[PDB]
């Protein structure tokens, strides 16, 4: 009488998935009712199933952080399991299983990038430092004004030079207020502070320039998502290429799309405005059919379908690409790295999207 | 009347293939007459053909920098239109031609390492220094006993600091003479040379040890060989998988051999002995595959095979490796850097093992 676990599945099917596609009206069939629907038959699929919606629910009922580790590691043997011998066994099973298993460790998305960024720049008292900067008289507007990536810059400044240093910035904080880090990033490389910290003030004020933790991103410590797609890729080298009837690959950009976003594929814009290079190159480029690829991982936040387009990436990373990342081609490893940035920041977008606490 | 070409055609025939497989018994079949056969019927592997044994040839006759160039750039344009059309024309023909074409740049192999040092340390009086370090009382016995590996760390050290400064290390070099850098080394770290310059010391000291270029690998110049297999892998990606019938597979590791190299795969020795990591690993690793491959392109020279395992090496990358370096694995990435070893080293050692003067 697994009654606890009935409940589980009622809260999938009503509850989380319009959280998978993320959108309500788009391929709501493929997880309100084609995942419940082949969950049935295939145990790997209903542990995975059940054990992601139970970490779904324990934002609210506090219980179960116990039966979410039991299914989990259900999901996982028997998965193992099933992966050996695909023809028992339907494979849109094992990509869903594979894609919801994901979600569900991207859920304990317990990498908060703040300490991060100190433990780069520095090397308890760790929080609570705040307290200081929006309770302060000229810091308060600034802080209260930027967003969450460059408040994180004004409070390593702090936590480097006190309160009342950072409060010495008039007129960087007057344009940061303003909103030019265009040139307020100009008026702080001739700091005081910089010519003594050169290193880390340098990548703290790209970090208020930019938004992204480009800066600080190579040295970052990201690796929660990084283990599950380790087994991930052990379930796509199995089922790949999928059966002619299996209803994945349709799904799979409309199939492709003929191309049709290469035909302005020139034509998108960086998005990312790091690599900044070469990027307005037409076709005769091998970095097309891949800065394509990501444009499209870029362009829709679809929480499935993203994460559907990661775990087929490497079945569908261009041979002439791959190429040269081996050799070792500049804008082949600096547009992987870019890779490494859609992914680390899609998990800061979807847990920045979900509840945190208030 | 080519008559100029028939003489570079029984050059190639006669005396360049054994180069080819590098080994006169093994595989001669493909190279002595499967190419030539394949050549007539194909005018881009007849350029190739030709545009090879050229440059071999201007080894000794000193003539024709001009033909080589011409069958060259007629061997890529009309290979650049060969490949859109398949159906048309064979694809061993096409390999062939790539395998041919890189071969050809490699032996334009211009790029001399020790330059590349010092670009590195420093950042012309830049040839013959050498004079002050044979040609004296202590570094005589010394340089008169390294290898080039190493010749080129006291050279760099000589530029650095002068003939009679690294005449000082009397302990270190009667150590360097008696090749136990396996504590010469230590030695060299209570210098103060390294003390006063700390990077280019410890990555002089790891070349003394080593051998590898490891502490330069990474910023090392290497490009002249990187732009052919640019152009390369797009042959590779047409003609992936190779028909059924086209002799090439077969010959790709007697077909992979039934795994037999992974039964002691983890078995093999590190032979890079850089990674020095987890490498004692058995099965459960997603390494090996990709590290028995390795294994493999390490262990055997033969010049155009060793070609042919890079050419393929994409289309025949791990699944689960490949995804893993996307996501940036640091086992991957440094299993990758260890590729760009294996072929820079490569180049160096077969432009080592031809004439360079004398």
């Amino acid at each position: 009488l697994n009654l606890i676990d009935m409940k589980l599945f009622h809260h999938y099917c009503t509850k989380v998935w319009p959280t998978i596609t993320a959108a309500k009206v788009s391929g709501p069939e493929i997880w309100r009712d084609y995942i419940p629907e082949l969950a049935f038959d295939y145990p790997f699929l209903m542990h995975a199933l059940l054990a992601f919606s139970a970490t779904h629910l324990s934002r609210t009922e506090t219980g179960l952080e116990q039966y979410v580790s039991s299914h989990r590691l259900d999901a996982l043997r028997l998965l193992r399991e099933a992966v050996l011998e695909i023809s028992e066994n339907n494979t849109d099973a094992l990509v869903a299983s594979a894609l919801i298993l994901i979600m569900d460790s991207l859920a304990n998305a317990s990498v908060d990038n703040i300490f991060e960024m100190l433990r780069i720049d520095e090397g308890q008292d760790v929080d609570a430092a705040v307290r200081g900067i929006l309770r302060n008289a000229k810091l308060k507007p600034v802080y209260d004004s930027l967003d969450a990536v460059r408040r994180a810059a004004l409070i390593n400044m702090v936590f480097q030079m006190g309160e009342t240093g950072v409060a010495g910035f008039t007129n960087s904080l007057r344009m940061l207020q303003q909103k030019r880090w265009d040139e307020a990033a100009v008026n702080l490389a001739k700091s005081r502070w910089y010519n003594q910290t050169p290193n880390r003030a340098k990548r703290v004020i790209t970090t208020f320039r930019t938004g992204t933790w480009d800066a600080y991103v190579d040295s970052m410590s990201p690796s929660a998502w990084i283990f599950h797609v380790k087994g991930a890729a052990t379930i796509l080298t199995a089922v790949w290429p999928l059966s002619e009837r299996s209803k994945f690959h349709n799904i799979i950009s409309v199939d492709l799309s003929d191309l049709g976003d290469v035909i302005n594929g020139t034509e998108l814009v960086c998005f990312d405005e790091s690599i900044a290079d070469l990027y307005p190159v037409g076709l005769d480029s091998p970095y097309l059919i891949t800065l394509a690829y990501l444009d499209k991982l870029h362009r829709e936040k679809n929480q499935g379908d993203f994460i559907l387009r990661v775990f087929t990436f490497p079945a569908l990373l261009d041979k002439t690409f791959l190429a040269l990342l081996m050799t070792g081609d500049l804008g082949a490893m600096r547009i992987m790295r870019s890779y490494y940035k859609l992914l680390r920041g899609f998990a800061t977008e979807v847990k920045d999207k979900v509840w945190f606490l208030e």
